[PDB]
């Protein structure tokens, strides 16, 4: 873990950084420290002391956590937060999916749904996709902003740089909001190549116990890629801060995607220093009590 602890902290967006995602962010490392068996290893480590942390954070209930997760179409999100949820408890964990909104969520703002599914003290929440869908789909698509009631646009027209500058500052705004009121909040951009997306469509295609799956309005997106790729990057310069960071984290190959996560996670969850609860002298006479009780039956 020595060299892959540094690598990590370059993936976390500054605030006043710029982004060029063709030109900066590697979709696949090519410094590797480790096989992916090594990986593998390491990633079961780390769901596990990422089990021990929400133990401890649902046993104390003082803070909440809220993992966001955005990605393009089989960049491997809908596994990763797969592969997490396995590891932990039911109790303490919910994950929310969330999808084209409803016909009462559009009579609210964009923000609502959101607000409504945060997670309570001493859970986590994971979204998988967030808020940020009001800045990315809706942005190449804006023709859907005039089925919110609420956004204020009649034509496509009326969008234009100014629009998005006040989503993001609403957006800022928000976390800024629940970081205040007990929330860490976490971000994660999975990051993979139009090839390797190309690679992984035709395999899902080819296969027979996946194609039923397949649906090929993705292809759809894809053909906006660069229309995304403007989307995301404005988003990044504007909606990382250091108290709710976004990082980017290269998809390229699934096993790595994984564990940096993972190692990124642990390492912002251990900044609360977390401890399970002691016992007293008080809780340990009645332990001791209640032994003796059924020694005694
Ligand atoms: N706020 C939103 N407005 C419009 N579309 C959204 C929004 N949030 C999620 N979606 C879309 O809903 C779809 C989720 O369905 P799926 O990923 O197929 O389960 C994705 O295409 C999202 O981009
Ligand atoms: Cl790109």
């Amino acid at each position: 873990f020595s060299k892959l602890s540094k690598y990590v902290e370059t993936l976390r967006v500054k605030p006043k950084q710029s982004i060029d995602l063709k030109k900066d962010f590697d979709t696949d490392y090519d410094h590797k420290m480790l096989t992916k068996e090594e990986g593998e290893e390491l990633l079961n480590l780390g769901i596990s002391k990422l089990s021990e942390i929400q133990e401890k954070l649902y046993a104390s209930g003082t803070k909440s956590v809220l993992i966001v997760f955005q990605a393009m179409d089989a960049a491997g999100k809908d596994g990763t937060v797969k592969h997490i949820m396995t590891g932990l408890n039911p109790q303490g964990v919910k994950v929310t999916s969330f999808k084209v909104p409803s016909k009462i969520e559009l009579s609210h703002d964009y923000l609502w749904r959101h607000y409504v599914a945060l997670p309570a003290t001493g859970e986590i929440g994971i979204f998988n996709r967030s808020h940020y869908e009001n800045v990315l789909v809706t942005r190449v698509h804006p023709e859907y902003l005039l089925s919110e009631q609420t956004s204020g646009v009649t034509a496509i027209e009326q969008v234009n740089q100014k629009f998005w500058d006040k989503r993001f500052q609403q957006i800022n705004n928000f976390e800024q909001h629940i970081s205040e009121n007990g929330t860490i909040v976490l971000k994660f951009f999975l990051h993979v190549s139009k090839k390797e997306q190309k690679k992984r469509f035709i395999e899902r295609i080819e296969l027979d116990t996946k194609n039923w799956k397949f649906s090929t309005g993705d292809l759809k997106e894809r053909a906006h890629w660069k229309d995304y790729r403007n989307a995301y990057e404005d988003m990044l310069a504007n909606t990382s801060t250091k108290q709710a960071p976004w990082f980017v984290i290269p998809a390229d190959d699934k096993w790595f995607t994984r564990l940096l996560i993972a190692e990124i996670i642990c390492t912002e969850l251990e900044k609360l220093n977390l401890t399970f609860p002691t016992v007293s002298l008080e809780q340990k006479a009645e332990l001791e009590k209640a032994k003796a009780e059924l020694v005694a039956e």
